[PDB]
């Protein structure tokens, strides 16, 4: 008799003196009594309201009212969700607004790059809702805390992992035979796990895995060769190669002819192979949001002729380029780094060495990681057993590192992250600029850091706990083969035993103002600062690790790499706050434990201030180094970089320069017309955080003041 | 002063004293009984033009009540509203939770192809839920809105409605090829193709199709020879320039046995371009079977040179033997085009090439047929002695979709494709006039009732294609600029008005046959008055549609529409509503348009007899299916006496099926619920 909960949930008593008001209020002017209206009283007097509603309507209608009384409720239920509209109408329209930018890979114009803005603005709120608890939800609400890749949670999806390339080659998913099977073996493969994670892959061992199949195709040659001119050159298979080198047949006859055509034709495919595969990972727009499969790969510590013919092929191709002389924008290329193998002038491979300088001088890559700088170590490693592969260090996409373990064996392979989030430090230190004694000030600083981490350890926590529960058909190929403990669980069970092998991380962003927006200086200028830097993060690496002990997981601290959280803390923080000098005033802040860029220094000031860091972000880190475009032509210059980073103990860096773009890549400072093609159209070419992107159009509105405020270190 | 804008949109003004009856309510459960001290000068701070509005004073009252060192206040605060939030939604959620926990429910399985327990597919699924409801509203018509709530007319593809979208289109792969985005061998011609099918998916949302592979890819094995002639000669010194240009009558591959000079070094070359085509054609099979996979048709069978003879050739084994260790693929499509006197005739000079399809479509099936000049798909264009041109020669895309006609340019089947098609149900109109005791009158009724709802469904059409024509350049970047007719021309911020003019409109009709089985009399199997009764109410449509045509100013054609999904969908709310009727809406399903139903067993010749007809009067769309038992895998005769049929009466397509894969999808547990008692209600025509 008495049930009615309007809308809402809220439960209120039956007055039954406004469903007279209200239709008295839709009678007051249609032309068209108390009577009727009493009547309808006692009629329905005899609960959900919205479902009553339509019985009201055939009251009306058996009597100019029914017209009044939908129409209203209808044009009120549609003002409450205008909000909603003028975002839809931007993304269908593709106006350059700052939700259509937010990642600078994605073509957001076409319909598939369009069809997942919508799923990504209508998963948020369920997410913000529905599964985070109480106290992380108030928290971030604050703008103290942020998720990364928020919008895929209820997937339960990994980021990250570097493939065991020798399973799939060997034994399919037919086995491989040759040089081309595999080189397009592997493309499938980096390409049918990009479906079934959010991040990036990466190949640890390129000449270790591709070498053996040049001795296959040789042998291959070599009887056809035989087939085709009746001989017997049975004992030249298992022939020693110093190396396969080409050599024009400038007068020569007999058995060392056939040879030396047989080592030619056998380089050429490779080099056609390697070619082929560097053309497929860059214009195959496959991956999701009309993307390109992030894909990273690794090599240099190889010796045996195969794999120094595959290198040194790959590197060709790489400097020759793709089309008419331009740059691929994709794999990632990180050359690896180890004295008595490639560094020191005696060592077998210091000559292809020499080369990747020259190739990076001028294709942006290869990057360079050096080994052994007194953490990336192993005890494992006989440079006698196959040059093991196992035991070294290798680098996934935008600065992440993997390579530490607590209740396993030490190693970098078949293993990933599986989340991070990031803390804002700026806001925490603005909250507290009202205060005279130095050392209340740094007291409080603590403890509200003390306070924010142990809510983000929680919070890891609870999507750890989220993801154990997702079954193993929903990953067929990343755990069946692809995982450092798979092959012994059945598409219908849990990974609850597989997944502890992982790691989870904790990041950090505007080092470089906020603990010095409370002090006349940054850490680039004043000596003291660096020593109050140093603190906060040694601080923050001790709680990891007791958090790590508490929870019985792998925490580790990284550098986050921000491309749409360059300018999302600092709007709000200055709307909030307003405006102070040096701190947000710049519409963006500097990016992890790195100098500001408007900040002008040589190159060993910077590696010298950047060094000690290093050590404690045992889970990413970078080194740039902006160079002039007039010292792009000297492949010197990144022989210093490299000499100055194995000096100090760093273990990343890179090399940057302006460059404009039929297609002529010019590197010059800058240009008017292009010397072929007369239009207009001049590009920048460039990096925001690791990966090189497109055109000046396609950025983040924040990021962009960035690249308009860098210094040159002229080496 | 006294103005502030609300979220259901009243506007009026405000008393201010609901602000401290809203402050008291949340700090009645703290514990902390705070008086009107702090409420005097929050509410004076506060109120200070018309300029508030209801979220702003929100924002600013949580700031003062935290700013005076409370909190708590603000906390269960801001914790009511979003608690009441909540419950004025989630009447959406229980969708969510059955997607996120992978269940087996039917929003999950709309389409075979796509895998649900993956993020791509839960992303997609998403997309599509949070979309569909926002075309409902702002974007159609209140009549169209009306008929479409009302289970009469089915819009295709209206999820993508508000990304301007067109469904497929012909590649000419051949300016593609010879400037880049140019190969000189033929894996990169393997690879080139591959590339552009996947690229040109991605901009549209339907299936692609090439409608000459044969005439495309024969030119770069003459190149791949000369390379390997010349890389021969390299080996052993010799002049060998005159062997570039010598005709070769056929690529056959022989033991190099008892020859000697200039004659071993030319069967080697031919042996060695043979396997580079074989390998390159075994990549391109694998790889589009099993890249994350893009609905795609070849067509091929009208060449009479050496190199299209070799790839056909290397094609059809490669298909034989099959991709992996002898599993049968799924992808792409393969049509088999026929031509009298070309391909049919024992004298002609592809006769062997059409044995052998016929072999490999009986273990393998999945090689159709074609039927040219049919009657209708003659063209006056088309002669075999210069170029033997295929721009003027039909070419099917699958899914039965045909387009051929137009009425403002050239008659062709290149680089044209089709903007959208809807369905339009014929079985409920017959439901609701299953009373009337008079014949005459109830024809009458239906046809009128047909002639209303064809009205609002051409309207509809038209309203999407003026929706669509303001779409812009760059809106599709490899599909505006060198495959769509006369785009060539076009700035990339331009729009698409001038081009678009020159695709097809299509209405699509479903349940002939159930349409009458007991509502205006007796099955379309044993009987002759339901023959002329279809042929009629076909023959009207066509009529309608042409009618539209001329004064719309576009191209309408009639359409037998493939079962998407839609093969469950009108029968339940047709079982809810008007109960169960004996032979009508008690199989959960419609047999599909003017076919003769699959529990009802017939010869072929009956069923080639009784649908033969409606074939030239469905311009848009078409199919003929038959079935076969087991056996039939180790006798090719029964397709040859197939297509022999389907030759003698008047048709233009075909296919034949075996009785777990079965017509293409994988294992029977990705089907639509409704699918599967078709499936279990299925006979064999031997
Ligand atoms: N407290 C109530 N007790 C009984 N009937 C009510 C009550 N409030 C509203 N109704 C009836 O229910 C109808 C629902 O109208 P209304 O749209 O206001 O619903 P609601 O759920 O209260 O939401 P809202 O006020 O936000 O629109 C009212 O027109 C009136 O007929
Ligand atoms: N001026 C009006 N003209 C027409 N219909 C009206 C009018 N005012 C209210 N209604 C009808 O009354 C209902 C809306 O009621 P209203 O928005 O006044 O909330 P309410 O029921 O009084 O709220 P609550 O119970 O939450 O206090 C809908 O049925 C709407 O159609
Ligand atoms: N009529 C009013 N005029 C001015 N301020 C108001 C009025 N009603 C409420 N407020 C105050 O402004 C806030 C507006 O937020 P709120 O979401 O409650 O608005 P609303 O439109 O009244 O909500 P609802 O329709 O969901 O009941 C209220 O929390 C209260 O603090
Ligand atoms: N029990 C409660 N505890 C805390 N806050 C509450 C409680 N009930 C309501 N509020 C707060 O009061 C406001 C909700 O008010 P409500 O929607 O009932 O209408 P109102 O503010 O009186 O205005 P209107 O005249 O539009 O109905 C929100 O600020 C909500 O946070
Ligand atoms: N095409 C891309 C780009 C980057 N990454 C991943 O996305 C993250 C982006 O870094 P970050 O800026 O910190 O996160 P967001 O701000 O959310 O970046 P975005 O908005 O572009 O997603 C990186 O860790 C990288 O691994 C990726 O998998 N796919
Ligand atoms: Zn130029």
């Amino acid at each position: 008799i008495q049930t009615v909960v309007k809308r809402d949930g809220r439960i209120v008593g039956f007055n039954e003196q406004k469903i007279m008001a209200a239709i008295r209020k839709a009678m007051l002017h249609t032309d068209k009594d108390t009577t009727l209206i009493e009547q309808i009283t006692d009629h329905i007097s005899y609960m959900s309201v919205e479902a009553i509603q339509d019985a009201i309507e055939m009251e009306l209608m058996k009597s100019d009212v029914a017209q009044k009384y939908i129409a209203y409720r209808n044009q009120r239920n549609i003002a409450r969700k205008a909000k909603t509209r003028d975002v839809f109408m931007s993304i269908v329209n593709a106006k350059n607004n700052d939700i259509t930018r937010e990642n600078a890979n994605m073509n957001a114009d076409t319909p598939a790059g369009m069809m997942m803005k919508f799923a990504s603005e209508t998963t948020k709120p369920f997410v913000d809702d529905y599964l985070l608890s109480e106290d992380v939800r108030d928290a971030v609400m604050h703008n103290y805390i942020h998720i990364h890749d928020k919008d895929y949670y209820p997937t339960k999806s990994l980021t990250c992992v570097q493939h065991p390339l020798d399973v799939i080659l060997n034994h399919g998913f037919r086995p491989a035979k040759r040089i081309e099977t595999a080189a397009v073996l592997a493309c499938i493969s980096l390409e049918t796990c990009q479906n079934e994670m959010h991040g990036g892959q990466a190949i640890p061992a390129f000449d270790f895995y591709l070498a053996p199949y040049v001795r296959m195709s040789y042998q291959e040659e070599v009887k056809n060769l035989e087939k085709l001119t009746g001989e017997d050159l049975s004992n030249l298979y298992d022939a020693p190669i110093d190396d396969y080198i080409e050599k024009p047949l400038d007068g020569l006859q007999g058995r060392e002819r056939l040879e030396q055509h047989a080592i030619n034709k056998t380089v050429n495919r490779v080099h056609q192979a390697m070619e082929a595969f560097i053309h497929n990972m860059n214009t195959i727009h496959s991956r999701g949001g009309n993307q390109v499969v992030f894909s990273s790969i690794n090599y240099g510590t190889d010796t045996s002729a195969e794999g120094r013919c595959i290198m040194r092929e790959i590197l060709q191709s790489t400097y020759q380029g793709v089309g008419n002389g331009e740059t691929a924008i994709f794999p990632i290329q990180i050359w690896k780094k180890k004295r008595g193998v490639n560094y020191l002038p005696e060592d077998r491979n210091y000559d292809l060495y020499k080369l990747a300088c020259k190739v990076t001088a001028r294709r942006f890559f290869p990057n360079f990681l050096n080994l052994d700088a007194t953490f990336n170590q192993n005890e494992k490693w006989r440079a006698d057993d196959p040059e093991r592969y196992k035991w070294e260090i290798a680098t996934m996409g935008c600065r992440t590192r993997v390579f530490e373990d607590r209740w396993g064996e030490k190693t970098s392979i078949a293993r990933g992250n599986l989340s991070f989030s990031t803390i804002n430090i700026v806001k925490l230190a603005i909250e507290c600029m009202g205060i005279e004694n130095e050392k209340q000030r740094i007291d409080m600083f603590f403890a509200k850091l003390d306070n924010i981490l142990d809510i983000t350890a929680k919070q890891l926590d609870e999507r750890f706990q989220f993801q154990k529960t997702a079954m193993a058909k929903q990953f067929p190929l990343l755990m069946k083969y692809l995982w450092v403990g798979a092959e012994n669980l059945k598409p219908e069970e849990t990974i609850e035993s597989v997944i502890n092998h992982g790691t989870l991380g904790i990041g950090f962003i505007g080092l470089a103002e906020c603990l010095v927006a409370l002090i006349g200086k940054h850490h680039g200028e004043s000596e003291k600062a660096q020593e109050l830097g140093l603190k906060i993060i040694t601080y923050m690496r001790d709680r990891a690790n007791e958090f790590s002990e508490q929870y019985h997981h792998n925490y580790s601290i990284l550098a986050t790499p921000a491309e749409g959280l360059s300018g999302k803390f600092t709007k709000k923080d200055r709307k909030q706050f307003g405006v102070i000098p040096g701190v947000t005033d710049r519409d963006y802040y500097t990016n992890s434990n790195h100098v500001p860029v408007y900040y002008k220094c040589t190159a060993l000031k910077k590696a010298q201030i950047e060094a000690p860091y290093h050590d404690l972000t045992r889970g990413g880190h970078i080194f740039y180094v902006e160079i002039d475009g007039d010292a792009t032509h000297n492949p010197s210059v990144i022989e210093s970089v490299v000499d100055m980073m194995d000096k100090y103990n760093m273990g990343y860096g890179s090399v940057n320069h302006n460059r404009n773009r039929c297609g002529y890549e010019n590197a010059d400072a800058h240009l008017e017309v292009c010397p072929k093609c007369g239009s207009h159209h001049i590009d920048k070419l460039q990096r925001i955080t690791g990966y090189l992107v497109g055109t000046t159009d396609r950025w983040n509105s924040g990021k962009l003041a960035e690249l308009h405020d860098r210094v040159t270190h002229i080496g």
